[PDB]
């Protein structure tokens, strides 16, 4: 290499953007990209007024340092700069408008070395413990005098833009605020040749907003206890086969990344195991699957909604089933009045033949998860009955259960009723959720005995994720955890092109759920009672590819 | 000058003790068996042979710089002397006692403690020493990586005695063999075990690999953005109990926890550190979490902990009941299982408001549920032959005709019958799934009591994973369990803390009775646990 002098320099640009007002952003048939995220300023200040959390990793990320490593980095600029050889700090960079932007209580930056660039000003208009310099290259020479750790530019636009073009950034740590502001500046278009995504966090709610941290690089176009670690690999070869190989050219994307902290990656990180660990099996008329056995994922609902977002989807028909549950109906005709066809393949006269229901009428899908919750032991007749105080309302039960011994250990709702299995269209996928109250706060496990992780698992998530809201809010409580439990946990292999391409997708930071809050009642639900807001999504997939 | 010479040329020992012929008190003095008439105690363990083979030929050319500089300054010299690999050293009796195939070992600088013969009768590269003080010589004028005394006992005895060990790379035989000779007693002050590896089947025996190490007192570009996706961490507020981890020394002064009874001990360190304070319907206190998995790969070993005594035969007697469709506690308490008694007391059965309820009928509980889910429960004693849906009956058929079901549960939770139960269900469920001619189990566990009940819920499933693949001609592949509410006890905490501060042994193995295949057709002395190694019991109260 002949040294590039953001290396020697340790140059990063950090940043927050949010989405942007674009003539309503064409409204629903809107298009996603990076490009979403490029709001930066509106009227010379930030275009939202306190977002802490962001406010708090800014900070870190800016003042961190790690003495034992700058002996190697002051060789490195010694040895460029063709030369021999107070508590060590980093510098940040402003332009005049950033650093007028600041308000005073803020400036100085702390335990920060102060640069703003400027035409205009000179150190005399300045009381404050600042450099100013005039040129890009007055910054270089200033590195070179220095002692310091990292270099941040902290903007605005026109100071992202000019570091940019000259190629001087190594790094862009960048803030997606996944909420619409008005904004009169925009952080520069990134060319995903110059940039490739590396690391994206976990994601966050702070002050009425979900954000996530991505990380941007610049492309090039006691030792002992390391050797027990070695040793105690000796036998990892049945792993190293990963039986289906499947190619690793074929997620170069999802491979290239080095922290994959964002949740929907408990999601796609299942579909790799299944992929390159998954068992072969015969599933039903030659169809084919690969399976797994026992997975556990965790979604912080105080957090976010865990919507996928390395696709589309819709919930107006999961929402429409979970009412439909709440209300006790096995009745398929009400879904397909609404256009919800979830249930109609299960509920035709040659699907239930074949389950042996010649006396079922169309759409008559028995006692399914509606009639066990709301009446688990009665003696199931048609899908027109009245079982008003027949079996056991587990519904009902569990909200007083929640409401007055939240401590139990017993606040279970149970679909897999035995007795009934062979008069429901199809037996449940979802067997059981229990409930969990600490802190006045609701987390929920489901166990999904068999699960389609292509098609099926993203609307399970959001089922009962929206259902852990519900129960939360008729019971006075906050949503904690939504805990998904996969028993047999299986890919088609009709899906396998399709999951390659989304594995390769950057997950979005994830949209948020609203519920109306007057409803405090789980029977007094209806469709326009949920707003899911600021979803960013992928393109639409068909996991068939074919029909 | 306060360098032990040890730590300068780096000499290890790699051995491997099995178990000794004679209630049987265990320690790690347990496992010291050496040899047998100049031979091994054993035909042949292929996996320590495979583990030996890797440990004593590898190297990292990268790290030897740093070696050759603390080594060369020590001998008040400079340079090498006047294809890296490492030294392994053997008594003549351990030289001889190898198969010729497999001299000299490949890829080492083989060397050989001999008072008697000399260089005459073996090649170069094959070095021979009088006394031991003439290795450190030849280590001195040497490119190497490691020293590893490969034995014999003699070798190990005078080595260990003189402090010239810093590691000993410790191999456990989970099986009893003859032996002439034996590793010293390892002073618990002199060394302690820093690493515990996974536990494994090879030849008929379960073994681990531990490591004892000499008590020291007798792109990093991408290693900042790692803390900069910790800048939301709690440091010592998540840390939130205080249950003071200083007394967790043990527990924390390991480097590599792989033995699998750690899936437990951290499930019980996690609820310590980070658990939710509640009451309870007992008012006890507890730490509760919610949600956790643990994986047990039963071809390997059976999960019965070692960090404390666990006694099966009620657990066995339970699951038997169980099979029967029984819900007459009397059954067991005849039998001294005294598991449900509390459960069928007038007073409990009144305070359920079960008025109307017999002593020790313990009404629709799990047997019941297995075998007659549906039918209307009369009292413990009618006959319900062909009555409800006889689950267990049925998983059986789906596993050997329709093995890729992903259907075959086993649900003793009916919601219309728990009113009627002396109490619900805390095993809610067992899904079973089927590849390749093995048999795994999911059991899901509404409540969990980490502590004492855990551990005998553990051995009860992996057992019952055993009874179903041998009736279906099946292998026992994995045993996964799930908790829903996971919580410790307080009154429970100061004996967990001592269980923390153990380290587990090879787990033994269980055999049934092969001529069984009907899951009717088991009794008490059908099951064996072989090579159960231990700690003490500690009662948890
Ligand atoms: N969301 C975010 O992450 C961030 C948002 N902001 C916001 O961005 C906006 C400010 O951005 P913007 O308007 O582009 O202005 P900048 O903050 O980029 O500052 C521009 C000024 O800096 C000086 N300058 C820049 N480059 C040079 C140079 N090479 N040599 C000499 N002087 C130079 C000039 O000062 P002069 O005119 O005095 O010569 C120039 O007019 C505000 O809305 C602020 O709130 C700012 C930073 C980050
Ligand atoms: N379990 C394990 O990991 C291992 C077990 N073994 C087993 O143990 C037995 C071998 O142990 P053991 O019988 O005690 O024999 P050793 O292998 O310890 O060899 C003893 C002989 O080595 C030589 N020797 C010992 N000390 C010195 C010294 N200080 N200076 C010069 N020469 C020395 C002497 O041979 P001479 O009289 O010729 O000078 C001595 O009689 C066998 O049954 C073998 O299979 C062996 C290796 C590993
Ligand atoms: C937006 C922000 C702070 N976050 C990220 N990720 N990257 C940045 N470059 N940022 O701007 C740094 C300069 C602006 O500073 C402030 C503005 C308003 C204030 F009230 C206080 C401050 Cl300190
Ligand atoms: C027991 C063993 C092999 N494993 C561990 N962990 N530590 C040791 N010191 N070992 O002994 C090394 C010398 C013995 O070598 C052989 C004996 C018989 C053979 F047929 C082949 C060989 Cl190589
Ligand atoms: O909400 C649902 C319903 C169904 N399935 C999938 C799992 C299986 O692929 C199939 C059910 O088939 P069985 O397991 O019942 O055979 O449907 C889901 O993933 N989620
Ligand atoms: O095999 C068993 C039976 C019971 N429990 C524990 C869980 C709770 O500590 C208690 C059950 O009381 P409830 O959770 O149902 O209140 O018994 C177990 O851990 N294992």
């Amino acid at each position: 290499m002949m040294e590039q002098v953001c290396d020697v320099f340790d140059i990063y640009a950090i940043c927050a953007c949010c989405k942007v007002e674009s003539k309503n952003e064409g409204k629903k048939n809107e298009v996603f990209n990076n490009y979403t995220f490029r709001g930066l300023g509106n009227k010379g200040v930030l275009p939202w007024k306190c977002i802490s959390l962001d406010m708090k990793y800014f900070r870190a990320v800016t003042t961190y340092v790690n003495e034992s490593k700058y002996e190697k980095l002051k060789y490195k600029r010694c040895k460029y700069l063709n030369k021999e050889t107070k508590k060590l700090q980093n510098v940040v960079v402003m332009g005049r408008t950033n650093w007028e932007s600041i308000p005073k209580k803020f400036k100085p930056l702390s335990n920060r070395i102060n640069v703003i660039l400027s035409r205009t000003l000179k150190k005399e208009d300045f009381d404050e413990d600042v450099y100013i310099i005039n040129k890009v290259e007055d910054l270089i020479v200033l590195l070179g005098k220095l002692n310091y750790y990292k270099c941040f530019i902290l903007g605005g636009s026109v100071v992202y833009q000019e570091f940019l073009e000259k190629k001087l950034i190594k790094k862009i740590y960048f803030t997606r605020i996944n909420s619409t502001y008005e904004c009169d500046v925009f952080f520069p278009e990134i060319n995903e040749n110059e940039y490739q995504i590396i690391s994206v966090s976990d994601v966050y709610t702070s002050n009425n907003t979900t954000l996530d941290f991505i990380i941007y690089k610049k492309t090039n176009n006691d030792d002992e206890e390391e050797d027990d670690f070695v040793y105690f690999n000796f036998n990892k070869e049945k792993e190293e086969k990963n039986k289906n190989s499947i190619h690793p050219n074929d997620f170069q994307i999802y491979n290239s990344l080095k922290y994959k902290y964002h949740p929907e990656y408990q999601y796609l990180n299942i579909i790799y195991d299944i992929m390159m660990n998954g068992n072969k099996q015969s599933d039903r008329t030659g169809v084919g699957v690969l399976s797994k056995f026992g997975y556990i994922m965790k979604f912080d609902l105080s957090q976010y909604f865990p919507l996928l977002t390395t696709k589309k989807l819709f919930l107006r028909g999961i929402i429409e089933e979970l009412l439909w549950f709440i209300r006790g109906e096995t009745n398929g005709n009400t879904l397909l009045n609404k256009n919800v066809r979830i249930w109609e393949a299960n509920g035709t006269r040659e699907f239930l033949d074949n389950r042996k229901l010649f006396h079922r009428e169309v759409n008559d899908l028995g006692p399914i998860y509606g009639f066990q919750w709301r009446h688990f032991g009665a003696e199931y007749t048609n899908m027109y009955d009245n079982y008003e105080n027949k079996g056991v309302d587990q519904l009902k039960n569990i909200i007083n259960l929640i409401k007055n011994d939240p401590t139990s250990r017993r606040i279970l709702l149970c679909a897999w009723n035995v007795k009934d299995l062979d008069q429901m269209a199809l037996p449940p996928c979802h067997i059981l959720c229990q409930f969990y109250v600490f802190d006045g706060k609701l987390s929920c496990i489901m166990y999904q005995r068999s699960c389609d992780l292509g098609l099926g698992v993203p609307f399970n998530i959001a089922s009962y994720s929206i259902f852990t809201h519900m129960i939360a809010q008729v019971c006075n409580l906050q949503p904690a955890q939504f805990i998904h439990v996969l028993g047999n946990a299986h890919v088609y292999n009709n899906h396998i092109d399709s999951l390659k391409i989304q594995l390769n997708r950057i997950p979005y930071p994830f949209p948020t759920l609203k519920l109306n809050p007057d409803i405090k009642n789980i029977e007094d639900f209806t469709i326009s009672d949920f707003t899911i807001q600021n979803y960013v999504h992928h393109e639409k997939i068909s996991m068939d590819m074919a029909a």
